[PDB]
């Protein structure tokens, strides 16, 4: 079955908050954006119109494969050149190896903070487990100010630190103080997904135990948990049973990760309560307070309903190092190693489809864009090291991948220092890992994920704290470059080109005009010595 959408973007106010009318991004002139929901194999059109002035746009669709269609990541200058005012963009993909609870958003500036995100549900036959009813809650940050503007004092001088931004309200399905109405002795399936940009949430609710039976998009065996851990971009489905009594209502809690938050303004609402009503007279619940946010649910421990053993030897290792530091413009990058992200003058995968038998060679896809090719199947292994003293949520286009291990936070208030992994020296990795697209690593650890690189296409693997991404804490994965030359389906359409063009961005192979294929390209900021 073929979905056709037709959406432009827009501004217009809107008070999300409660307490701040505010320009929000809109869909057609409404607020907030539609969900999606499809069957297994079902293609997926939309015609994305750029309306907005001034800014550039683009739509990802988070957690799909695009298995032999990366052309439809909506990744600019991976997957795509901008969306330039004025023009339209078709998103046109079928979802044949994905299942489960996606979302879709902005891959531009930190536009989806602003409001340009939804859900995508995709059904399956066979969930093996059963429930009555079913529903999303979509958590989220909420800023009082643009994106655009809070970016100016962001990556800024007066900003040494590289001190991200601090957010006004935590929001629900985009308000605040959240009514849920249910019945009594009722399974619901209950999709938590955190859409915000920045901040990991707390999340539970009072006197309700939860199932976990699937994390983004792989289905689980059943754990029970009283408290989770969400960060952003990643999704926890839930199963929740009511009780018997319409008599009392019950406190559905979210709460900050203040952990992440460079100061915490005094005023600042850090916990949110909404409303699971059983009786719509009786009394609204109050705050429940929880004695402990220390025994949330660790995701590494969860075990897929598919069990997959854990790959064999890696044969592409992918060390990087995570590392906020000052440039010479005086302002405050990401660096995976010693690169900041820097978009290249030809999108990734317009190269490739253009270099023909040179798209083997990684030195055509530039320097300053940290790129990385991966052979026809091999097993392909990152290894990260957080340097910095954070938690940070990253994910990897293209892939689910088996999380091998996560190691503990070393907290450098208590005067611990970074510890990278180690092949000689680590506890023996899981026998049937879990898996999943998007991945913390704890303040100053480290983590291991492996993936097959069974999936042709240009994937980025980034932090999804946006304001991280904006500091460009990210690296492209090329897997195998003639896969995706030889598939037809990977070929860019008339409209594609047609954005481009409108855009007045080529299609060449970076940079130089096919001539010579090495470059003179578009560096980062040199360094501080
Ligand atoms: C869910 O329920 C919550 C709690 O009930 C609702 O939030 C309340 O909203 C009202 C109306 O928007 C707020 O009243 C306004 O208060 C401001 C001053 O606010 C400041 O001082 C407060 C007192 O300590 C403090 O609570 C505020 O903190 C909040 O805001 C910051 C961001 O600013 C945020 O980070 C925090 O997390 C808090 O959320 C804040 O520091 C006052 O200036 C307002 O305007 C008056 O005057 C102007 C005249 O120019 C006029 O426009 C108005 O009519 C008014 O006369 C107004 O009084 C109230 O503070 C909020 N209460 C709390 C405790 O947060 C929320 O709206 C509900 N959500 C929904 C339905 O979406
Ligand atoms: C926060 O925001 C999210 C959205 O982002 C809301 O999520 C939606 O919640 C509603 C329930 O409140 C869900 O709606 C239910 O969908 C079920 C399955 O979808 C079927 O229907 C469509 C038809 O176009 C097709 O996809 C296909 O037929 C599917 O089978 C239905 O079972 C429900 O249908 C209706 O009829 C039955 C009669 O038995 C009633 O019981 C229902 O109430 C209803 O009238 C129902 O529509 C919806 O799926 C959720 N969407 C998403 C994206 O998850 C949250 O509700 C919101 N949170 C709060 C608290 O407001
Ligand atoms: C949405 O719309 C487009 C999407 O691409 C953006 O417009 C482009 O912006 C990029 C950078 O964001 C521009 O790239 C920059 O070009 C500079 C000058 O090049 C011009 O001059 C030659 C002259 O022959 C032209 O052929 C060319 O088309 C340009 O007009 C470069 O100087 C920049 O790189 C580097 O400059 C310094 C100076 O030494 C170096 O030290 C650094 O390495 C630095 O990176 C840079 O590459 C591009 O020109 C823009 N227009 C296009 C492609 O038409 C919008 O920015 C975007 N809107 C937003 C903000 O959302
Ligand atoms: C949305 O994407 C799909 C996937 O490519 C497009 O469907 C394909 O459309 C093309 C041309 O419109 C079809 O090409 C035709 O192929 C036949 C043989 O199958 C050949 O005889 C013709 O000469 C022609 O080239 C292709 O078959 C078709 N595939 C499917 C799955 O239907 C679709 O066009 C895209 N755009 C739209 C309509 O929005
Ligand atoms: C936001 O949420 C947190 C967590 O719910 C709130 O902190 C909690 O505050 C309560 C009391 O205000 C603490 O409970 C105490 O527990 C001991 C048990 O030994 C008991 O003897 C005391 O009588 C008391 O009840 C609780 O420990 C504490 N939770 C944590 C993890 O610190 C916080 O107050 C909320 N923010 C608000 C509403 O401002
Ligand atoms: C449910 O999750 C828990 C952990 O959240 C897993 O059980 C234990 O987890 C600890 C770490 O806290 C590990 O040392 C062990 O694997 C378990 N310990 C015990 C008490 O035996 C469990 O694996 C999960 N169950 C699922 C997904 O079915
Ligand atoms: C969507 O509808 C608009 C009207 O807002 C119309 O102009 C356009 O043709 C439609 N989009 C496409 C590209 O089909
Ligand atoms: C709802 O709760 C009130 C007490 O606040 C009670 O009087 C009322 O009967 C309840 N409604 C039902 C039918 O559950
Ligand atoms: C850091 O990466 C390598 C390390 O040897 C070096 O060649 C390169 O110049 C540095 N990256 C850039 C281009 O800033
Ligand atoms: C891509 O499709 C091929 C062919 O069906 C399949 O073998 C592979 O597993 C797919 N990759 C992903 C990431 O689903
Ligand atoms: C690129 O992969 C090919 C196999 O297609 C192999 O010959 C070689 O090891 C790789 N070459 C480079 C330049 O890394
Ligand atoms: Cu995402
Ligand atoms: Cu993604
Ligand atoms: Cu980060
Ligand atoms: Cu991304």
């Amino acid at each position: 079955e073929t979905h056709t959408f037709n959406w432009t973007t827009g501004w217009d106010y809107r008070n999300v908050d409660g307490l701040k009318s505010r320009p929000v991004i809109t869909c057609n002139g409404q607020f907030p954006w539609p969900d999606i929901t499809v069957n297994k194999g079902d293609r997926v059109q939309i015609y994305l119109t750029n309306g907005m002035n001034n800014t550039n746009t683009s739509m990802h669709f988070h957690g799909l494969f695009q298995n032999g269609t990366a052309s439809m990541d909506g990744v600019p200058f991976l997957t795509q050149c901008p969306i330039a005012p004025g023009s339209t963009m078709l998103y046109n993909f079928t979802v044949d190896y994905n299942v489960g609870t996606y979302w879709y958003h902005s891959h531009t500036d930190g536009q989806y903070e602003d409001g340009m995100k939804g859900l995508f549900i995709i059904k399956d036959d066979s969930f093996p487990y059963d429930y009555d009813e079913e529903l999303s809650l979509s958590l989220s940050e909420w800023y009082h100010d643009l994106v655009t503007d809070l970016t100016k004092s962001f990556m800024s001088v007066y900003n040494p630190t590289g001190a991200e931004p601090i957010p006004q309200n935590l929001i629900v399905n985009n308000t605040m103080n959240l009514t849920w109405e249910v019945q009594p002795d009722t399974t619901y399936l209950l999709r938590i997904v955190n859409v915000g940009g920045f901040v990991s949430q707390y999340f539970w609710i009072e006197d309700h135990e939860m199932t976990v039976v699937e994390i983004d998009g792989i289905t689980t065996e059943k754990n029970v948990t009283d408290m989770l851990y969400i960060t952003v971009a990643q999704r926890y489905t839930v199963l929740v049973h009511t009780k018997n009594d319409t008599d009392k209502n019950f406190a559905i809690m979210q709460k900050f990760d203040d952990t992440m938050l460079d100061v915490i303004p005094s005023d600042l609402q850090l916990n949110a309560t909404s409303y699971m009503v059983y009786n719509k007279t009786a009394a609204l619940p109050t705050q429940n307070y929880v004695d402990s946010i220390d025994n949330f649910l660790d995701d590494f421990y969860l075990q897929p309903y598919e069990k997959e053993a854990i790959y064999g030897e890696p044969d592409h290792v992918i060390t990087v190092d995570v590392v906020m530091d000052n440039l010479k413009n005086g302002v405050n990058y990401a660096f995976f190693n010693n690169i900041t992200y820097t978009a290249p003058k030809v999108p990734t995968l317009m190269t490739v489809l253009s270099s023909g038998d040179q798209a083997n060679n990684s030195e055509i896809y530039g320097s300053n864009t940290h790129t990385f090719i991966l052979e026809k199947d091999e097993i392909v292994e990152i290894v990260l090291n957080n340097q910095d003293t954070g938690t940070h949520p990253f994910h990897l286009h293209g892939h689910a991948f088996q999380t091998i291990q996560r190691d503990r936070t070393y907290d450098d208030a208590l005067g611990e220092v970074p510890h990278s992994f180690d092949p000689d020296n680590h506890p023996a990795f899981p026998e049937y890992p879990m898996r999943r697209d998007t991945l913390y690593v704890r303040p100053q650890s480290n983590f291991v994920i492996r993936f097959k690189a069974d999936n042709p296409g240009v994937w980025f693997f980034h932090c999804h704290i946006e304001w991280h991404l904006l500091q460009g804490l990210g690296l492209v994965l090329v897997e195998d470059p003639f896969g995706i030359q030889d598939a037809h389906s990977q070929q860019l359409s008339e409209n594609h080109l047609e954005v481009c063009q409108s855009c007045s961005v080529a299609t060449e192979g970076n940079a130089a005009a096919n001539t010579l294929d090495l470059t003179d390209l578009t560096g980062e900021n040199v360094q501080h010595a």
